[PDB]
Parts: C-alpha cells; structure tokens; sequence
C-alpha cells in the first residue's frame, strides 16, 4: 500500500529522468500522482528552500549558499547522483583542421551577439569557408546544457542556426555538409560514429582536447560538456513511505535503463552503492 502526492521540480536536464521514472512509478503504483515541474535548478532549489516541493532536480551540486539557506531552514537535504549527462560537438570527417576546439572558440561561434559565418573568422588560418551550424531547439535540455556551459549561465545563444528535436536530422545535416558543425547528446553521436567526427574539447583549466569516451566522461576528464546529474530530497521527506520508495526505484537497475533510456549514460557501480547505502543512512 503506498499512495499519495509527490511534488518534483527542477532542471530541464533532469526533467526526462523524473518524467520517465515518475510514468513507470506511476503504473506500479497507481495510488502516487506524481507531479514533475520545470522550474531549473536554481529555480527548483528555490522552491526546495521555501518548502514548496519535495523533490528538485539538480544539473549541478547544490551550491554553498542554497545549502546554508537550507540548513538556516533545519532542511536536511540528501543529494543523489542518478545520471551523467555527456553532449558531443560534432564535424564532418573531412573537417581535419578543428578536430581540437575551446570552449572559447565555442562561444565565439554560439554566443548570443556571435555573427561568426566563417570557420577563418573562430581561429586564424582556417579555411575561408562557412561554418553551417546545427544545434539543439530552444529551451530543451540540451540546449539548456550547452548554452550555461559554452556561452554562461545567461542559457542562451544566437538563433540563426539550424534546430532541431530530432537529433537524427541533426546528424544527417553534419554528414551532408562538409563545413557543419554541431551539437547532440553523447548517444547520439556514439551510435553514428562511423558518420560523425567528435570535437576534442580544451577547456583552458584542466582539460586539452578531451575526446568524450566512455572513459573520458566516467572519469570526469571531459568537461565542460558531461557532468553528473542529482536528486534531492530531505531525511523529513523520506519519512514518507512514497517519497522513499521513489527514490529507491531511481537508484535501481531499473532506474537505470530508465536513465539509458532517455538517452543519459548510467551511473558507475561505485556511484549506485554509495547513494543505494546513502539512502539506507537516510532513512534510519
């Protein structure tokens, strides 16, 4: 028997994950209503804070301040890897002279007041050619994710690009045009990468020309463009017998392929016995 309302808000990015697990909880358990906002994460911590949700969704940790204001509160937060999150910049294979970029030259293409048209304009002695641009539409997760960690945390960027929901055409206009350049999530460019060449990415702290790999994005070498995605609720809110039981189906083998199913890359082992152990601490 367990039923009740759960309220879940959050990030754009984590959204797919809560809807996902919120209509298979759902189906298993028909006497919880789920309800899953959009509010960002800041915007989720917002409401976390004034005791408005139960359950926010996070693209990054909790900062210092929003964890200060929580505990001012007597809010016992509980964090939750669940996700990471990766997104590849793509070019056409017979593009050999940006195999390595910046997040700078990213920006310098993508930003909001960019009129960059010619890949010569991004970085001197490239060729003269124009750079044919696609990219995620507006205000989805990819976007959001791409624009906060390439332009700032503004979350936005030039619009005369070509945007697509489906990554798929996305793919199919960086294979048909030699001068493309793109951006999708990781599972998109690893099931077409015999198509595809994947921008190595150079952050200007710790990473040079990264390739995201399984390896590279597990080890946390490839940043800006993967990082983990949480969960947050409280040890008040465990209490309750749904809010707990919707956190432990999150952190299963089934929360799992769920996470692979939205297209996100799954948690590694260490991580999922350390929040499966965390929530036990939790409910104690």
């Amino acid at each position: 028997s367990i039923s009740g309302t759960i309220a879940v808000d959050g990030s754009s990015t984590v959204f797919p994950i809560s809807q996902a697990v919120a209509e298979e909880f759902e189906g298993k358990f028909p006497e919880v209503k789920l309800t899953v906002a959009m509010s960002g994460t800041g915007g989720g911590f917002k409401k976390f804070i004034a005791e408005e949700i139960d359950v926010t969704g996070a693209s990054r940790p909790i900062t210092e301040k929003e964890a200060a204001e929580c505990k001012a509160k007597g809010i016992d937060y509980v964090e939750f890897q669940v996700a990471i999150d990766g997104l590849t910049v793509v070019i056409n294979p017979a593009n050999t002279f940006a195999e390595c970029m910046t997040v700078a030259e990213l920006n310098k293409i993508w930003a909001a007041d960019s009129k960059v048209s010619k890949w010569s304009e991004v970085r001197e002695g490239w060729p003269d050619e124009p750079i044919q641009l696609f990219g995620a539409d507006t205000a989805s997760g990819t976007f959001d994710y791409f624009t906060e960690v390439i332009n700032g945390k503004a979350k936005s960027s030039r619009s005369d690009y070509t945007a697509n929901s489906n990554d798929n055409i996305l793919v199919q206009g960086v294979v048909d045009s030699k001068g493309a350049l793109g951006y999708f999530g990781y599972a998109y460019f690893a099931e077409n990468a015999s198509k595809l060449k994947a921008v190595k990415i150079s952050d200007g702290k710790k990473a040079v020309c990264v390739e995201p790999t399984p390896a590279t994005i597990e080890s946390g070498e490839y940043t800006p463009l993967s990082r983990p995605l949480f969960i947050y609720t409280t040890k008040a809110k465990l209490k309750r017998p749904e809010v707990a039981e919707f956190i432990k189906f999150l952190l299963s083998e089934k929360g799992d392929q769920l996470v692979e199913e939205v297209k996100y890359i799954k948690v590694p082992k260490s991580v999922k016995e350390t929040m499966q152990q965390r929530l036990a601490d939790a409910l104690k």
